[PDB]
């Protein structure tokens, strides 16, 4: 059958999570997408030769998270690189979903986003230095200018693919 990957996306509000996901799915760059809106897809993609269907939630910022976090495999991890109190969330967003889904090695990739921007108040260095401490990796990406949208998503498809063998 086809393989089937769950991904999660989420972060603080404003990082762009929808910006992120509708770059994705439609290769438009949304400038006003409403805060409460959750929305999911189920797309079919090919990636690295192996064609799979992807369900993508794009989270809006309490039964229902936990509901999504133990549904889903795979979670972005998004901040903005201009909004260090973003940044700083992200260990709770990876233990709230550790403690959710009761298990200790779940796949995640950190996704620095917004880097279009002048306005830098994360340090790379800082970012380099959180994925390695997690063992994930971490995606500079511009929803604005679709740079690392791609590599993204299928960057933390591909970690799923490893959890899945080990
Ligand atoms: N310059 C720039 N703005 C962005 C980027 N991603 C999102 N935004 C803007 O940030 C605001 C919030 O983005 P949104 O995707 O709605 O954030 P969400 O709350 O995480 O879903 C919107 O005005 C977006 O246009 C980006 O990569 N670059
Ligand atoms: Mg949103
Ligand atoms: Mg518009």
């Amino acid at each position: 059958g086809m393989t089937e990957y769950k991904l999660v996306v989420v972060g603080a509000g404003g990082v762009g999570k929808s910006a992120l996901t509708i770059q994705l799915i439609q290769n438009h760059f949304v400038d006003e997408y409403d805060p409460t809106i959750e929305d999911s897809y189920r797309k079919q993609v090919v990636i690295d030769g192996e064609t799979c269907l992807l369900d993508i939630l794009d989270t809006a910022g309490s039964a229902m998270r936990d509901q999504y976090m133990r549904t889903g495999e795979g979670f972005l991890c998004v901040f903005a690189i201009n909004n260090s109190k973003s940044f700083a969330d992200i260990n709770l967003y990876r233990e709230q979903i550790k403690r959710v889904k009761d298990s200790d090695d779940v796949p995640m990739v950190l996704v620095g986003n917004k880097c279009d921007l002048p306005t830098r108040t994360v340090d790379t260095k800082q970012a380099h230095e959180l994925a390695k401490s997690y063992g994930i990796p971490f995606i500079e990406t511009s929803a604005k200018t679709r740079q690392g949208v791609e590599d993204a998503f299928y960057t933390l498809v591909r970690e799923i693919r490893q959890y899945r063998m080990k």
